[PDB]
């Protein structure tokens, strides 16, 4: 069965975790602990397992992450748009993410979490504008509502493939 490698990356508090257990268990919640998580799923008629790792444990640039992080074969890259340092925090994310993959052109979606919560302080068109000047998807989401949550993962399988 063919199986993808998701890797869920950004600074702690944005909802990484959240997301995760959204699309797993279909419901709505330890920041410290790493681990993966697995289900059994079908995306455009493809029956297809999702092994997803939840980075934590720690802002980032450790080489333990890496270790963690160098299995993965596509990046859920989240902010909070309510947390404009977590936005600014993509930029060097991306740049962990090429160079553990030794690659220019890794799979990435970037993820705009908390989509319920108002008084945003980074607005879409600028995340949009980002994603776009990086040639990559942008999703936003809400691990409490669930909306866009399956069009994010789902659409990282999409770029996964088309790469
Ligand atoms: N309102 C709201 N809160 C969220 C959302 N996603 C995560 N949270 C909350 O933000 C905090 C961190 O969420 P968590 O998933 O643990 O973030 P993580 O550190 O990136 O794994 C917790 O209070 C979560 O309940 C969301 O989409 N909406
Ligand atoms: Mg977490």
């Amino acid at each position: 069965m063919t199986e993808y490698k998701l890797v869920v990356v950004g600074a702690g508090g944005v909802g990484k975790s959240a997301l995760t257990i959204q699309l797993i268990q279909n419901h709505f919640v330890d920041p410290t602990i790493e681990d993966s998580y697995r289900k059994q799923v079908v995306i455009d008629g493809e029956t297809c397992l999702l092994d997803i790792l939840d980075t934590a444990g720690q802002e980032e640039y450790s080489a333990m992450r890496d270790q963690y992080m160098r299995t993965g074969e596509g990046f859920l890259c989240v902010f909070a748009i309510n947390n404009t340092k977590s936005f600014e925090d993509i930029h060097q994310y991306r740049e962990q993410i090429k160079r553990v993959k030794d690659s220019d052109d890794v799979p990435m979606v970037l993820v705009g979490n908390k989509s319920d919560l108002a008084a945003r302080t980074v607005e879409s068109r600028q995340a949009q504008d980002l994603a776009r000047s990086y040639g990559i998807p942008y999703i936003e989401t809400s691990a409490k509502t669930r909306q866009g949550v399956e069009d994010a993962f789902y659409t990282l399988v999409r770029e996964i493939r088309q790469h």
